[PDB]
């Protein structure tokens, strides 16, 4: 079992990957970008890729959204919501008062403003490429900064890095959502708290065209948790997360409705919700209701 | 083979039954009212009942809509659209100048205004129970009127009735819609020019509730030709909707819509699929053909099974 | 103040009219049919016409529905829900056991079946034109029946008619709904439990065309209590009763929406509900919500 | 006149600001991030901020979507669609054979694969914070790489930077969408080819909730060109929707839609009406013209007042 991820080593993305069951003791390959992590999977060199999909402090989200929606034959098999905790690290013997410059990824920098502005008002920012690269950069004697903002992972992995501050994020409950992406296989088992992702191409652009797509879910009691339009036909695709599993009668039926409107629709997997909240199923929308209605129609058709 | 129909004999209703193939030589039983007509079918004592459902010269329409919405299951197997022609009728020897009083059903009267005002301006309307009864009343001694407005049928059948004026109605396009109703059996063969009728009880009364029911048809490209709400104490939404859709129950979009209806309202009644009197084919919208439905099912199957 | 009604005198329709405030002591003109009652009003000879619209035991409903929907310049100014109580009447000295034949309107006959089948199983039916005409027919010595089913009004008006049975209807709570129709004037005052009627022509016949019409009400929290399609353009009109008064912001706005789709839409009046049940107004649909939203748009437009 | 933009200098973002009329001779302040850019505008210290909103070679897009959805009111006054052209850059004397390491923003790297794999198959990517920083890093002693991928802008401005390869991107149609954002003032004049942007907080999370919001546009013939949901803890539905519609706030169908949105969600933010970069006029659907709206208002008025 081999996983790729958005590298380098010790980023928030790897930290997320290591909480996946068995991944702490699996082979984890850092890739320089989402496409390469994804190519490895597509080429059979890796079983799955761990990539950010919401609120990454390393960047990478838009590239993930591009990749799953313009790609071919990929399935999301797992998601993860990982609390972000920022630490400030420096080389041993460097005190808080010695810090004149701090390197990190721009996303992390923006999220730690209150702490830094209060506790290090004389510290100026040095743009980094990732939090991990900013941290590893300290290990060079000539580094052009004195501290970095990074994940607790990197701080505990590196004996040459000392934590000077912990939990310095503006929001203590901030989270990144990640997805684990593999080649198509069997559908993960339904848990009752599941999510389904599709990418729906727009056949014709006119008012109410999205409405028509959205209705396939809504008329069937299927809640949505994410929607994004992307210019690419009607010149758009819609990337959509829905509550439920392809196995649920209401969801299977919504998928059929989607295909009829847009037969190039892509299925991106059904998988367990990281939040473990089961869909509240309206009774007229239940598996039993679908079976009862189909049985009633059959009795007419065969009467 | 036994038919019932809304009586008495000689009404526009009978005339309509008379047009159904084989009926002229079949047993035709006139019944007092629509319920009595249907009752006989439900009880196993008649094969089908011919009842009006729109623009009845004799009344009976609301009775029909309520009767088919409750009780033993029934199916519409045929519809008829019968052109309405009115004749003015009287005993032999009676001329236009001799008419002071005219009896007919109020529905007939209201449609013969133009001719009557023009040619019998001094004549008074005497309300009748049906066109046929009005006509038959003339064969009695000292009938309290001198003319009747009725169907050509009853004039042709009664020797004592003379036609004083032909085709006296206000509306050239006037037609009555009838339905022939039986106990449930097989669906007839689809034709591509079919109608499907359902009665949908409202489960819960709120804005957009009907829209939710109508969307089952609209979202699957199913055109409607009739909707009517009716109060009722049987449903906890307090209404039912009587609906005619374009299509046959076996058409994939229609079967699918029917399933959607049952999910919202499990007490939905299926009232049959049957050929359109006017023979006009359903227009099948994009994405809603049997083929599109089958492609979509196969796609979902590949996901489930792959 | 002069009213017409669906005659003759002593029908359930007149009984309904006499419960209208001041009508018991107004001039009430019986008309042989709905059109004539309506012509009188249209010609200025009568102020209003009382005609049945739901569950008439005298007939007349479909003619009412035809008239208000194909007519010109008429407004419904009042509705009434009148409990139906049937009485069986005969000439003095005629006993229950003397009744061989009963005349009434077909609608009344169908609604009294249980009583008659139990209490008079030997009585056969004689079709009548109205319950009142059936009753008045007894006053002739040569009448071809012995009893009639009619309104309590006719029974109490006519000293020559004796009640032999009362409340013989299958349903003790059965009701007829009637409407009072006048020429256009000022809108009746809003009560908070109001109804509005329109007739909407269908511009084009296609799936979802009615949906579009219905949405104008639904998207604005406006409940409907009656809908009927009629073949007559799209070849239909829709006769519609909605909850609310034209004065309510959500209703005025629904009316505007209707006009845009179908500019030949006819307004048939706003008037008090006979059931006196106030609409439950969703907060985002309230007059205050409409005023707040319009004020917010104005601040943008004028900023 | 003072602009801020997502820095540093020489990025694709600056190049885009540079295209706005009068900007080449205006004060242009580079800012660390999107929030800092907007902050300056909000504080009264800059007139407008130029920030990316789609397909940014430099990042910044999610920052933009979140920043304009909360806090002090802002308005988009202009949008720009800027074609992306990549150059390969190095110090003088350095040739293709001399390159083992290339630095750029990951977004640039991912779009230059074809050319790089073909012509520099042995070169390794060194991730940079921005294209500009990658380029500027080459002017330093013993930079840990030998080439950068950046905008033509920074190559033209830096003497120490030599263009080794021109136009090396994978996608001919690649463009970045930017927005120029100011404090609220007057609506600009409508053109018939306008865009309107709003941010709509979800009040309550249930199936069809978004549909209810989208229907405000769809039921009034208003076409959409962008929708994005974003999580947030501020709304009790837990999301907001970022939306671009075809039209100008003064168009009757748009003002009407805006009112519908406010009724559902009173905390709706108005983000401006502004000319479309591509100059494509709104198509005005049947029944939705200013004239139709005015006829309908006048009809309702006749009822109210008559
Ligand atoms: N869950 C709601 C709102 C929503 C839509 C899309 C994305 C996020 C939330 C719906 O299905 O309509
Ligand atoms: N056929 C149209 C309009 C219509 C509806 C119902 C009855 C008659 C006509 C539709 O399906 O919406
Ligand atoms: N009151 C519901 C259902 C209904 C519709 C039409 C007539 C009667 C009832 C609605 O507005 O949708
Ligand atoms: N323009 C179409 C589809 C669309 C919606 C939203 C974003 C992009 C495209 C509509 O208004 O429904
Ligand atoms: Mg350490
Ligand atoms: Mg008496």
């Amino acid at each position: 079992v081999t996983y790729t991820f958005l590298g380098p080593q010790g980023t928030f993305t790897e930290a997320a990957l290591m909480q996946v069951p068995g991944a702490a003791d699996a082979t984890r390959i850092p890739c320089t970008n989402v496409n390469t992590a994804l190519e490895r999977v597509r080429a059979g060199e890796a079983d799955a890729a761990m990539v950010p999909i919401e609120n990454s402090v390393e960047g990478g989200v838009t590239a993930t959204l591009d990749a799953i929606a313009t790609g071919q034959e990929l399935r999301i098999i797992r998601e993860a919501l990982v609390p972000i905790t920022f630490v400030l690290v420096a080389r041993p013997g460097v005190e808080l008062s010695d810090i004149k410059r701090i390197s990190t990824h721009g996303h992390a920098w923006a999220q730690c403003r209150l702490w830094v502005d209060e506790h290090l008002p004389n510290a100026d920012y040095v743009p980094g490429s990732s939090t991990a690269a900013s941290a590893m950069g300290l290990l060079e004697d000539d580094a052009p900064y004195e501290a970095a903002i990074c994940a607790p992972l990197i701080a505990a992995e590196q004996p040459g890095l000392n934590v000077l501050a912990e939990d310095i994020g503006d929001n203590p409950d901030a989270v990144t959502r990640f997805i684990l992406v593999s080649r198509p296989g069997a559908l993960p088992e339904r848990t009752g708290a599941d999510k389904t992702t599709v990418v729906v191409p727009l056949p014709e652009d006119h008012p109410g065209a999205l409405m028509e797509i959205l209705d396939q879910f809504a008329s069937r009691g299927v809640n949505l948790s994410r929607i994004e339009s992307r210019p690419t036909l009607g010149h758009y695709f819609f990337s959509i997360d829905a509550d439920g599993h392809a196995t649920d009668s209401r969801v299977a039926d919504a998928l059929a409705g989607l295909h009829r409107i847009s037969p190039a629709t892509r299925f991106l997997g059904s998988y367990a919700r990281a939040d473990k909240q089961p869909a509240v199923v309206a009774p007229h929308t239940s598996d039993a209701a679908f079976a009862s209605a189909h049985a009633w129609v059959d009795s007419i058709l065969k009467g």
